[PDB]
């Protein structure tokens, strides 16, 4: 339960060490073992959106990824990914 729009190193919140980071319309850079965005029932029905790029402090190349919500959806894109931003 909760909504989020965290990211994980798993599918699992119960056994990996997610980021709990505000993620919301910020520039946020990650990497090493994080390719899980996990996301909750925030607003249970509407989807977690993230444009998501290649740079460390989201510049270079970029995916906009989109996953629903209370879904595991394991990052894995045609680039290395660090940073993101949400946007729904």
């Amino acid at each position: 339960g909760d909504g989020y729009l965290i990211m994980c190193k798993n599918c699992d919140p119960n056994t990996g060490s997610c980021d709990w980071k505000q993620n919301w319309n910020t520039c946020v850079g990650i990497g090493a073992n994080v390719h899980w965005m996990v996301t909750g029932g925030s607003t249970d029905g509407k989807q977690g959106c993230a444009t998501i790029w290649e740079g460390s402090g989201c510049v270079g190349r970029s995916t906009t990824m989109c996953c629903p919500a209370n879904t595991c959806c394991n990052i894995n894109t045609g680039f290395y990914i660090r940073s993101y931003r949400r946007v729904e």
